[PDB]
């Protein structure tokens, strides 16, 4: 006779989209046990229990003696309630059931990446599942037992500690809005013959993920094998070079400096600028003079290094560091990246103007989307949330009212001026952004925006990675998929249409 205590399993807590949908429910599991010197009195059962285990008849024999000497082991882990209970009919001596809890994924492809997944024992190992562990997890309990000699339990005493459920848990993410992202990413990655991508959608007045969708995805209900390629939540993990998508920060930098004005003219003629040993190059190589909405237009790097000399890095790398590019979130997800903006004591000519087009610093989606957030949101930064947001708390002033609101509108411009990014526009609605094309001949083709352009609710991010159609540039694979989500979330969003 020996007094031991046992575990009582706790159950995890629900995660569910900001509506209540389900998107991680614990659901019963029947773990089959077995004391192998209770098992000895019975070897004439031992076939038919491991034809029931589906189990070859040697190899189940073999084990149950190489354990002899134990009073426990594990026959099978997680199996459904009516297969445990087809072993238990059995009545074979020493063999035990015990509920368990794993975790179904009801959306399943659709939302891996955010939600993650729970491991063999039902511990969060990826995403918000592990981000959120303490939480949903719970609190196991403690059982009091007799055991016989042979460790088979002859008496529940009591129960000296009760489990304690784990805790519900709302996302920011609007199912809605994620399966529209999905579907539209997945569908660009197609036509493009892409390699991977990501799309990040954030509400600018509260700092919420709405959605937060990569290719390749993976079935967290079915994960035997499967590439490590396919389980990666590049939105967040993935750095890569923002390039002429971090444009409109450095024109911040220039308007707040108070030497320059949208009307005033830069020229870039021949579309080269040499620095020493390095060359700056525009894509378009047939102007001279260009206002400052007609840099961002144009996407000319040399125009916007011409700006970037005038006023100095400083002032630049002051405004990315403030919308949070290559800053900390604080989001603490799981492998989560910070990237890099680079900084010097004293910047050199060609780092200056590297900076200013984005070349030679990295980011995230998710750090590229909430700096679009800030911009939109008047130049105030709301601080990021991948839960639901009932209290918004307090945002920081990072770019003046003035200047976000001229910035907002120049965005506006890219997209609907002629000679824009025509394929950004979203029927209904004025629309504001700008597109990328990084180098990586490989490349990242990207685009980031906000809209409602006249009172903006939505900040987006499009990265589709190494498209192999002869299209490459940012605003012509990325643009449009901004255009097709971002009109989908503002209706399902019951946003008014603003372009009337
Ligand atoms: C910004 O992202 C810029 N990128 C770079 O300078 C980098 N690489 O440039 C390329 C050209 C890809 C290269 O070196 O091979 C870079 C930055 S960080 C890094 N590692 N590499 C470029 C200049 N800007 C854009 O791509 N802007 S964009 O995506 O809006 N975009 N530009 C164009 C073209 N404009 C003019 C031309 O003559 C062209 O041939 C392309 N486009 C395509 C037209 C779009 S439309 C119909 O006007 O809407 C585009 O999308």
């Amino acid at each position: 006779r020996s007094v031991r205590h046992i575990a009582i399993p706790a159950h995890r807590g629900l995660i569910t989209d900001r509506n209540g949908e389900p998107l991680a429910v614990s659901t019963p599991v029947t773990t089959l046990w077995a004391n192998p010197k209770e098992l000895m009195t019975a070897k004439e059962r031992w076939p038919q229990l491991a034809a029931a285990l589906g189990q070859d008849t040697k190899l189940f024999a073999d084990r149950i003696e190489q354990n002899a000497e134990r009073e426990f082991i594990y026959l099978v882990r997680g199996l459904t309630p009516e297969q445990g209970e087809g072993v238990i009919a059995l009545k074979v001596p020493g063999v035990y059931s015990i509920e368990e809890f794993r975790r179904f994924y009801p959306a399943g492809e659709v939302v891996a990446h955010a939600v993650g997944f729970t491991d063999v024992d039902d511990r969060g190992r990826e995403g918000i599942e592990l981000a959120f562990d303490e939480w949903l997890a719970g609190v196991p309990g403690k059982r009091q037992v007799l055991k016989d000699r042979r460790g088979r339990v002859i008496k529940d005493v009591q129960v000296t500690k009760n489990a304690k459920p784990g805790k519900t848990l709302a996302l920011s993410i609007d199912l809605r809005l994620q399966y529209l992202a999905h579907r539209e990413l997945r569908n660009a990655l197609l036509e493009n013959g892409a390699k991977a991508g990501s799309l990040v959608i954030m509400d600018v007045k509260t700092g919420e993920i709405l959605a937060m969708t990569n290719q390749p995805t993976y079935n967290p209900n079915n994960r035997r094998n499967l590439q490590p390629a396919a389980m990666r939540n590049r939105a967040m993990i993935d750095v890569f070079e923002p390039g002429s998508t971090v444009k409109p920060f450095s024109m911040s930098a220039a308007l707040a400096s108070g030497r320059w004005k949208p009307s005033d003219i830069v020229d870039v003629y021949p579309g080269t600028l040499q620095i020493g040993r390095y060359t700056i190059r525009d894509v378009s190589r047939n102007s001279r003079q260009l206002d400052l909405t007609g840099i961002l237009i144009k996407s000319s790097n040399v125009g916007i290094s011409k700006i970037a000399f005038d006023i100095g890095a400083e002032s630049i790398y002051s405004v990315m560091q403030q919308v949070g590019l290559g800053q900390d979130t604080g989001l603490g997800f799981p492998g989560e990246r910070v990237g890099n903006l680079p900084n010097h004591r004293k910047w050199p000519k060609a780092e200056t103007a590297t900076l200013a087009y984005g070349y030679g610093l990295s980011v995230t989606a998710i750090q590229l989307a909430h700096a679009y957030a800030a911009l939109a949101n008047d130049g105030k930064s709301v601080p990021l949330s991948m839960t639901r947001v009932d209290r918004v708390p307090d945002g920081v002033q990072v770019i003046s009212p003035e200047v976000a609101s001229t910035v907002q509108g120049m965005l506006q411009q890219v997209v609907e001026a002629q000679g824009g990014v025509f394929r950004a526009q979203v029927p209904g609605y004025h629309a504001a952004g700008k597109s990328g094309t990084a180098r990586k001949n490989a490349y990242r083709s990207l685009f980031a925006g906000f809209a409602p352009a006249t009172d903006p609710r939505i900040a987006m991010v499009v990265v589709i990675d190494e498209p192999s159609k002869a299209g490459y540039f940012g605003g012509l694979v990325s643009a449009p998929v901004f255009s097709k989500v971002m009109a989908g979330a503002l209706r399902l969003m019951n946003v008014p249409p603003d372009n009337l």
